[PDB]
Formats: structure tokens, sequence, C-alpha cells
């Protein structure tokens, strides 16, 4: 039993809710919140900008030190950093950004990072300002992630479309 509330069950291990991931993280304080990161961990907008703002920029400060030490992530890759006031840990995962021309096949590799964590609160990778089709992202999630994932979808209209079209 866990503390996630109001989710629709899509499969054995995938759950979905119309929710602001920032507000959901603040309330649940999950072990892991996933950030929709880029390779530079520059948290300017979308989910990343929102999560970073909620940490009062502490996420960005920590991320800048990480990059100065380790260099950029790979597209499809991830790193574990602090969850600050939102979660125990933040798993920064880089989905391909279609608006940069990155290969959508890398979306499966990106979701594979979730399998290293038993339970996660996450957005749909490569959705929103990353330019991929969120219906496709949900399909890849369901077909790739085997651990327990609670997906927060900010837009109510999109949430209803994702549920109604789910196979
Ligand atoms: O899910 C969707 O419809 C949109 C997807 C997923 N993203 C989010 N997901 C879940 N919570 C989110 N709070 C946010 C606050 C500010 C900006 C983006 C978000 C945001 C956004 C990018 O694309």
């Amino acid at each position: 039993v866990n503390s996630f509330s109001g989710y629709l069950k899509l499969t054995d291990n995938v759950y979905i809710k119309n929710a602001d991931i920032v507000e959901e993280a603040k309330k649940v304080k999950p072990t892991v919140v996933v950030n929709a990161a880029n390779v530079y961990l520059k948290h300017g907008g979308g989910v990343a900008g929102a999560l970073n703002k909620a940490t009062n920029n502490a996420m960005q400060v920590e991320s800048d030190d990480y990059i100065a030490t380790n260099g950029p992530l790979k597209v499809g890759g991830s790193c574990v950093l602090s969850g600050h006031n939102l979660a125990k840990h933040c798993l920064h995962v880089v989905g391909p950004n279609v608006n940069k021309g990155e290969d959508i096949q890398l979306l499966k590799s990106a979701y594979e990072n979730f399998n290293q964590h038993e339970v996660l609160l996450a957005p749909l990778l490569s959705a929103g300002i990353f330019g991929a089709d969120p219906i496709h992202s949900l399909r890849v999630c369901v077909d790739t992630v085997r651990t327990n994932v609670y997906l927060a979808v900010f837009d109510k209209n999109l949430y209803d479309k994702l549920v109604s079209s789910f196979l």
C-alpha cells in the first residue's frame, strides 16, 4: 500500500492522474520524482522549470555543480540528485526533444531508467515542450516500465484523451 490517491489504474504497474506534478510531489513526498530534464540540466521551462521553481532554484544550483563535475547527460540517460522539498530523490531523465530533431526511438531508453526504482511519480517523457505525441509516450511507458509508476498529466483535456484512447 502507498500514499498515491485518485489515480486511474491502466495496467498492473502503471497509474495515471490529472494533476500538477509539483503539487502532487509536495503532498505525497514520494521517494522518487522524475524530472523531464535536458542534457545540460538547465531547468528553464516545462516540467523542469516548474519543479526547479518549487525548490527556490536549489535544484538548478545542485544541477550546475553536477554538470561542472560530470559533463552533460546522454539523450535517453539519467542521473539521481536530491529531491529537495519535493521528494527524497529526483531522477532527472532526458527524453528525446523532437524540437531538436532527436531520435524518438530513444524514448524507450529514457523510460528504462525508471526500472531502477521500485516506485516513481513521473510526467510523460518527451511530452509537452519536448514535442512528442503524449499518446505514444504513454504507450512506450506501459510497454517499457515494469516498476510502479504514477503518471501526473497537467492538462485535463490531454488526460481525458490519454484515458479514452488507451488500449
Ligand atoms: O502532461 C501534459 O499534458 C504536459 C507534459 C508534461 N508536463 C507536466 N506534467 C506534469 N505536471 C506538470 N506541471 C507543470 C508545470 C509547468 C509546466 C509543465 C508542467 C507539467 C509539461 C510538459 O508536457
